[PDB]
DNA sequence: CATTAGA
DNA sequence: TCTAATG
């Protein structure tokens, strides 16, 4: 956890480079797989041979290990840390519709910076387009106060379009946090679920809403379930504009809304610990549903759920608030 | 691990 | 269709 830190560290760098810069997944698995075990070692690695005793690590890896144990850094490090080349595709890709593909294609053109991305708008699509246009909002962490403001305007909308219409807005700000990355709206009606087959406009009406109202300003991807846009807060009584935000809403067929609701709320590791309990429980939790286990290997059969406190009843826990989903 | 774009 | 990108 810092015992071995550092080591982590170096090698994280290390495979997030073949991954982005070079196209080399394997390495770039390589290093990750080292980088989990030797974070597990519970103890102070002190050479590479030591080391190198890992599953996963190998006479190469080892052999950085020596050199940064031995001296503070990695040549290889200090060298594609200063690399150009490599600098900029990890600045393109900063941008909401360039990953790596596009960031390595960009820079084999020259596009290295985000002027040459403007001035090359043409060579990028329409996320791409948003992307860039959003750049600064884009990297800006949204208050709890503007969160609130948000989600406000939302579930007013939602509701007044149709007043069958659930929503929830997910994420860290369901979990109390001061500040979030972007709005997750978790929706679903109760005649769309399992079986009966779709409801598009489901969706699509609400979408057009908060459009029509102004609090949807673009569209990144708009399919049958999943829109992913903009929205913005009115700009008051002006001197101050809001800075423009990445929202998602979801479409969830009632019969498995609480599931997806549970588990979009995370954190992480409140899932996976709620994971791990619902298995000694007898149980099956996935993004969608919750199955009792069968003493053959297996088993299905997805039990019936209303709330997230069946979830937890089912697996038979305390109910934990979402401001206490912290772990 | 799955949904939407794109070309 | 495959492949990218975001989640
Ligand atoms: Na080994
Ligand atoms: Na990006
Ligand atoms: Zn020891
Ligand atoms: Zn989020
Ligand atoms: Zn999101």
């Amino acid at each position: 956890e810092t015992l071995n830190g550092g080591i982590t560290d170096m090698l994280t760098e290390l495979a997030n480079f073949e991954k982005n810069v070079s196209q080399a997944i394997h390495k770039y698995n390589a290093y990750r797989k080292a980088a989990s075990v030797i974070a597990k070692y519970p103890h102070k690695i002190k050479s590479g041979a030591e080391a190198k005793k890992l599953p996963g690590v190998g006479t190469k890896i080892a052999e950085k290990i020596d050199e940064f144990l031995a001296t503070g850094k990695l040549r290889k490090l200090e060298k594609i840390r200063q690399d150009d080349t490599s600098s900029s595709i990890n600045f393109l890709t900063r941008v909401s519709g360039i990953g790596p593909s596009a960031a390595r294609k960009f820079v084999d053109e020259g596009i290295k910076t985000l002027e040459d991305l403007r001035k090359n708008e043409d060579k990028l699509n329409h996320h791409q387009r948003i992307g860039l246009k959003y750049f600064g909002d884009f990297e800006k962490r949204i208050p709890r106060e503007e969160m609130l403001q948000m989600q406000d305007i939302v579930l007013n909308e939602v509701k007044k379009v149709d007043s069958e219409y659930i929503a929830t807005v997910c994420g860290s700000f369901r979990r109390g946090a001061e500040s979030s990355g972007d709005m997750d709206v978790l929706l679903t009606h109760p005649s769309f679920t399992s079986e009966s087959t779709k409801q598009p406009k489901l969706l699509h009406q609400v979408v057009e809403q908060l459009q029509k109202v102004h609090f949807i300003t673009d569209t990144l991807s708009k399919g049958e379930t999943k829109f992913m846009g903009v929205c913005q807060l009115p700009s008051k009584n002006d001197e101050k504009e809001y800075p423009h935000r990445r929202i998602d809403i979801r479409l969830i067929p009632k019969d498995q809304y609480y599931c997806g609701v549970l588990y979009f709320t995370g954190s992480d590791i409140f899932n996976k610990n709620m994971r791990a309990h619902a298995l000694e429980k007898g149980f099956t939790i996935n993004e969608y549903t919750i199955r009792p286990l069968g003493v053959t290997g297996v088993a299905g059969e997805p039990l019936p759920v209303d709330s997230e406190k069946d979830i937890f009843d089912y697996i038979q826990w305390k109910y934990r608030e979402p401001k206490d989903r912290s772990e």
